[PDB]
């Protein structure tokens, strides 16, 4: 049973390969290639690539802010990782279509809290196939009327197994992707933990996969590496209620990845 | 390079090897595996399975139907596929966001017409990666304020070819997906036309894929048979805006398939 770690590093080499020159809305070139899909266990091991070290402190905090439905940048610089950032991520999770005022204001009860709602509908009706939540860059809100999603989530259930399918209609291949399979897979887990089911798959799909051209010598050399077996993630307390976990609640066990590769951002 | 029907007949496979059982919201029994992918390219071929008969004529008046906004069942049974059938595909394409009221009525203007802001943004900024499109379950409407989309569509356009990509939350392998890939794989030839850009890939995308259980025995028999090579699909016409087309305009050649395999509904 090979690596799951194999998929990321098959789809970097295709990229480069097969990839098409495209550039992206600020005018930096990339390699380019439309649809792409890959599966990661959860079962027993947590996917935190290993051909280099993910920042795993700021997969956690970012993730926790977003859960809180915070606005404020300040909150996540403090936990080491003016300050008024729009309706980002974690107000769409909490507050959709809630009309963003301040950072400061009270949004208690307003809007859709598309996240909490998720994990009603998975205890309500855990075959339900409309277990989505779904998430828009904050630029392009003002655009137009109705502008599409930049990804969504889908959950799914089976033999007290909780999966995740993350679709992103672009994905940075280079930066972005690695962080997203922990972020995405690290939800999956706290609303396992909190719905009473065990970890599945996570299941990653994109529309434009990309590669920044400043990206292809370090992710040449990322290539020759071969993976270490993906650590195992523990919740260390019996947690009831999304909104209680802390990243004490966490630990990261047999980690033992590559060296750290700076990509250009 | 392999005939790209063996990825249907790959995925049916995996399926009946390896999905697990679970019923739909009716109650009837399924076996299921999520997240799956499959890429089709349109490139001098057109996607009509041959391993059974799909009924082309179907594919293409249903599509025509949807682009007209069409809310009316007898305007589509007239071509040979009271008649109010809500805020179906069709609408929500063409008045996305407006308040349906008759089928009958006028809605000129109304809504977002989402199908030509796909084709004016490829024709705007080819680019863009929000070049995108969703439908919605009518019945989930007034189920829940903002209910999560059931279907979208996501375009990409690189070296004067358009792909399309298609994600569905479910998709029934048996008796839907065949039919869809056809579907959109049309919708995408058409905006390839209208555009001035030849097609590339169909690229479909699932959440749960699932067989319904006395689908099992006809899709074992189905994967005995070897596809025959695609068929080609020809626009007789140079037609310059999507409501225009007619099905006199579309021609399948050398469509050479297994025979017709029924599957209960």
């Amino acid at each position: 049973p090979p690596h799951g770690e194999l998929q990321y590093l098959g789809q970097i080499q295709h990229i480069l390969r097969c990839g098409v020159r495209k550039d992206d809305r600020t005018g930096t070139g990339t390699l380019s290639v439309f649809g792409m899909q890959a599966r990661y266990s959860l079962r027993d091991e947590f996917p935190l690539l290993t051909t280099k070290r993910v920042f795993w402190k700021g997969v956690l905090e970012e993730l926790l802010w977003f859960i809180k439905g915070s606005t404020n940048a300040k909150e996540l610089s403090s936990k080491g990782v003016e300050g008024d950032l729009g309706p980002v991520y974690g107000f769409q999770w909490r507050h959709f279509g809630a009309e963003y005022r301040d950072m400061e204001s009270d949004y208690s009860g307003q809007g859709v809290d598309q996240l909490q709602r998720v994990i009603d509908t998975i205890k309500t009706n855990p075959d339900d196939a409309r277990i989505i939540m779904c998430a828009w860059n904050p630029r392009d809100l003002p655009l137009m009327a109705l502008p599409p999603c930049h990804a969504l989530c889908q959950f799914y259930v089976v033999n007290s197994e909780l999966s995740c399918q993350l679709y992103q209609r672009s994905g940075d291949m280079g930066l972005g992707v690695p962080f997203n399979i922990a972020s995405y897979a690290l939800l999956t887990y706290m609303i396992a933990h909190i719905t009473g089911l065990k970890p599945g798959d996570f299941i990653h799909t994109l529309g434009d996969a990309h590669i920044y051209l400043n990206h292809i010598e370090p992710l040449k050399i990322q290539l020759q590496r071969e993976p270490r077996p993906f650590p195992k993630l523990r919740i260390l307390r019996k947690v009831e209620k999304i909104d209680d976990f802390k990243a004490e609640d966490f630990q990261i066990e047999g980690y033992n990845p590559h060296p750290t590769i700076k990509m250009e951002m």
